[PDB]
Order: structure tokens, then sequence, then C-alpha cells
């Protein structure tokens, strides 16, 4: 498998681009940021609102937990890399603490609203709205040879005030190179592509395609996530059960993958859900057919059949939000 769009991108690069492990960072100043207020955290970082104390500016202060070298080198390599482009966050710093050495990511400050508690409040164009914001981020990330791989609502920082949207946590972000096999384990559960919960390992850009359609499906039916999966086999069956098995079966056999026994008996077999088996009273005023053409043509189990970042920008569903560009 190769992605069919952006899959020279590295290969025309200087190797310096893509060449992470070559970094050696430019360490600012420690004292230059405080710490205000804890904002987040996860597996890999905590993250605060910040005061540049220089400017007394506000900034997010992202500390890094422990972990090797190579995964600090890659993160700063591909925010470097990315920093100017649409909706992605801008890393302003590079910091560590004298003593222990722990790394500070310093980054443009962002001011979110779980989405917990947002996304019930927002209307019809506005869900149009920001996932055509978080497109521009992808198909930016892309064209640039570069796969988010966490994209979930966690990983889109959103200011509904000002309607400014933000993907942010590149830290289990890859450069994508035509051939190589990737580790399967990224993402998150509930938006993991079936190419990781099926081993493929040659995955590209596509794999976020998927994860995009499941913070959609889980807007536009107000059923987050979509896909509730206890462990990485009950997440390919609680997919199965929608997509149904015959779309995954063709899928196994383009690739010639073969599913261990254990999984293939959990999957057991399952006819297709329509996608208007998921509207109901509480989301009825979301569904409409261009979002539901849209979703299909995103949660596709072919990754090489799902939308291109740049197709999706396009489709219908969007025409409001273009039109409002436009002008
Ligand atoms: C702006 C921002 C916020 Br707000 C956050 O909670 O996490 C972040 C992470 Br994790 C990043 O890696 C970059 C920016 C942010």
């Amino acid at each position: 498998s190769k992605a069919r769009v952006y899959a020279d991108v590295n290969v025309l690069r200087p190797k310096e681009y893509w060449d992470y492990e070559a970094l050696t960072v430019q360490w600012g100043e420690q004292d230059d940021y405080e710490v205000v207020r804890k904002v987040g955290r996860g597996k890999y970082s905590e993250v605060f609102e910040g005061i540049n104390v220089n400017n007394n500016e506000k900034c997010i202060i992202k500390i890094l937990k422990p972990v090797k070298k190579k995964k600090i080198k890659r993160e700063i390599k591909i925010l470097q890399n990315l920093c100017g482009g649409p909706n992605i966050v801008k890393l302003l710093d590079i910091v560590r603490d004298q003593h222990s050495k722990t790394p500070s990511l310093i980054f443009e400050y962002v001011n979110n609203t779980d989405f917990k508690v947002l996304y019930p409040t927002l209307t019809d164009y506005d869900i149009r709205y920001y996932i055509y914001e978080l497109l521009k981020a992808l198909d930016y990330c892309h064209s640039q040879g570069i796969m988010h791989r966490d994209v979930k609502p966690h990983n889109v920082m959103i200011d509904h005030e000002l309607r400014k949207l933000r993907l942010i946590d590149w830290g289990l972000a890859e450069f994508y190179h035509p051939g190589k096999e990737y580790n399967v384990r990224v993402a998150s559960r509930y938006f993991k592509g079936p190419e990781l919960l099926v081993d493929l390992q040659d995955y590209d850009y596509s794999l976020d395609m998927w994860s995009l359609g499941c913070m959609f499906a889980g807007m536009i039916f107000r059923k987050e996530p979509f896909f509730y999966g206890h462990d990485n086999h009950d997440q390919l069956v609680k997919i199965a059960k929608v997509l149904g098995t015959d779309g995954l079966n063709v899928y196994l056999n383009k690739y010639r993958i073969e599913l261990d026994p254990q999984l293939e008996a959990l999957v057991g077999r399952h006819s297709r859900k329509p996608w208007l088996k998921f509207m109901n009273a509480d989301n009825q005023h979301l569904v409409s057919p261009e979002a539901i053409d849209f979703l299909d043509k995103l949660l596709r189990y072919d990754h090489q059949e799902r939308l291109t970042a740049l197709e999706a920008m396009t489709h219908p569903y969007f025409q409001q939000v273009r039109a409002a560009e436009n002008s």
C-alpha cells in the first residue's frame, strides 16, 4: 500500500526535513515562561496556562513526561515543520529545567472549551464550520508529508467565542515514507482505523480520515465515542456491527490479511447498519443527507477508498462554509 496523494513529499525534501533523529535542540530560557494554571494532562505530558514574562502574553506550557529522546525530537521537528499552517498549533519555544532536564514545549495560547460541554451547543452550521477548519489542518499536514495519527476531539482545541480551531498534540505524529511499516499502536482506541486493528502496517494519511470520520459521526449522531470498544479486538467488532462483515472480508483479502482465529470469531458475521438507523430525536437537527454522504465516504474499511482531506473540503456538505470564505 502507498498513499494516493502526497506520497513523494519526503522523497523530494532534503533529509533534514524528515530526519528528526539528527535534530539538535536549541534550548531557550526556562524562566521566560511561568505556569499559571493546569489545563490538561495525558500519558505523555501535562499542560498549563502560562505567561511569557517578557511581554506578559498568555501561552501554553506543555511539560513532557520522561520518554525516549527520539520521540521528543520527532514531535519538535514535526511542529517546526508545520508552524504557520492553517489551524496547526504554533510552537513558540523549547526549554528545559536545568536540574532535571525536563522539556517544556511552549505554544501559542488557545482558550479551549471541553468538547463534552461544547459539542452539545454546536449548531448544524457550526459542525460544518469546525470540521472544515480541522480539514485545513489535515490537508496542510499531509501536504507536508506528516500524519497526525491521533485525531480526536481531545486533540482539537476550539475557542467557540472567537471560532478559532487548532490541531494539538503532535506527540504521536509521523513522517510518511512510501512502503514504511509503522507501529500500529497509535491514535486512541475509539478512533483507530481498521488498518491498525488488523495490523496493516503500511498505512498513510488516510488513517487520519477514518479518525476524522469517527469524530464526525459522534458529532452528528451525538454518540461519543461513536465506536465504543473496550479493547482492540472489541473495537473491530463494534465497527463490523455497523459497516457489516462483507466489506471487512473484501478488505482483508485485498490486503491479504488474516485475522488471528480469536478476533475472527469475535467479529463473527454481521449485515451493514445503514447510517439513518442512528438518527433519533436527540440528533435529528444535525442529520442531513449531505452529512451522511460525507460520513459514508470517510468511514471505509479500505483506507485507499476514503476521501483525502483535499477531497473532503470540496464535498457539498461544506458549500456554505466555502461561500462564506470566498467573500
Ligand atoms: C494549546 C494546547 C492546549 Br489548550 C492543550 O491542552 O494541549 C496542547 C498540547 Br498536548 C499540545 O501539544 C499543543 C498545544 C496544546
